């Protein structure tokens, strides 16, 4: 068995390797990558993702979004408060600026000491879930808004054709901007180009021992676990890499630099923080080893989680039983 321990994997392809996505995803995992749950790949040095950033400031980001923290500082959930529309130019000011600037530090052990010590008491603002790419249409390779879709992926794999459309979205984050444990809508695969500015560290537990994830969740947020048997999927619990320690939790660790792209495979249960003022581009993706994933996959009928348009096929074509439950927390 390929990758036994689990152990995130780190991938240089050659030109001619990074010309067939599906084929380079299918060596990753011919070599165990997908055991860990997240893999990263550095592009050949001939590649590009766009000529450059100097014209980005002008995007709008509609609804910024200030994470707002409750709990002690190694166990907490996040809110997500709405504040007013702002342009990518002044984000970026606003990054820079005293009040959520990054500090300064030694190297990215000490970051993280900072982060994990410090993190609940600053509410930083980010830039989420915006439609849009920042690949130059030109980019023939590796580009996240020319990627096979999922419907057709389902369609090639079982036969019946399904409404909705699957496109990339950008995130514009600060210091201190958070993403909470959590696996992929419907068990799905997730790419991640970070195109510019500092650094992402990720964590990651391998699917393999993803219900020993859940069942400290469930212990160390009781109420939110009363309210919903799959309540991972709102996107609001953050646990600190000493408590998994302390808990005994399979986990590991790395820190993404601008150029990179990470893979989040099937059931890899992920969350991380950003290091300063950064732009990513992500964009969920299936293969034919998804499918039983997707069969699988827990859903949130709740209410809180209430998710893409284009997931409401997925659930009714490989889990018709949970489907009419489902729908009733969509409405
Ligand atoms: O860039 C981000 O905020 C974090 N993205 C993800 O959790 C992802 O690509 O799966
Ligand atoms: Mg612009
Ligand atoms: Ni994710
Ligand atoms: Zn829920």
């Amino acid at each position: 068995a390929q990758n036994p321990n689990c152990n995130i994997m780190i991938f240089h392809p050659t030109k001619e390797e990074f010309n067939d996505f599906d084929k380079y995803i299918a060596y990753m995992e011919s070599q165990g990558a997908h055991r860990a749950g997240l893999a990263k790949i550095i592009p050949p040095k001939e590649w590009k993702a766009r000529e450059t950033y100097d014209n980005i400031s002008e995007i709008l980001i509609a609804t910024p979004l200030q994470q707002v923290a409750s709990g002690r500082a190694g166990v907490f959930t996040q809110y997500h408060k709405k504040k007013k529309a702002m342009t990518v130019g002044e984000y970026r000011h606003l990054a820079n600026s005293k009040k959520y600037q990054t500090p300064p530090h030694q190297n990215f052990e000490d970051l993280e000491r900072k982060y994990w010590k410090n993190r609940i008491y600053n509410s930083p603002i980010y830039g989420a879930d915006i439609s849009g790419s920042l690949f130059d249409e030109n980019t023939k390779q590796w580009n996240l808004g020319h990627l096979g879709t999922i419907q057709d992926l389902l369609e090639k794999e079982c036969g019946v054709v399904i409404e909705g459309v699957n496109t990339p979205y950008l995130y514009f984050g600060m210091w201190k901007t958070t993403f909470a444990w959590h696996t992929e809508d419907m068990d799905l695969y997730s790419i991640n180009y970070l195109h510019l500015g500092e650094p992402k560290t990720w964590y990651v537990v391998p699917p393999e021992h993803g219900q020993r994830l859940e069942r400290l969740a469930r212990e160390l947020f009781p109420g939110s676990s009363r309210g919903c048997g799959a309540f991972l999927r709102h996107k609001v619990a953050l646990i600190s890499p000493t408590v998994l320690k302390e808990n005994g939790i399979p986990f590991n660790r790395i820190t993404q630099e601008a150029g990179e792209f990470m893979v989040t495979f099937p059931y890899g249960y992920h969350a991380g923080f950003n290091h300063g003022f950064n732009c990513a581009e992500a964009i969920n993706f299936a293969t034919p080893r998804w499918i039983d994933y997707g069969k699988m996959a827990s859903q949130c009928s709740c209410g809180e989680a209430r998710v893409t348009f284009s997931m409401d096929a997925f659930v009714r074509i490989l889990q018709p039983e949970r489907y009419d439950l489902w729908k009733r927390g969509q409405d």
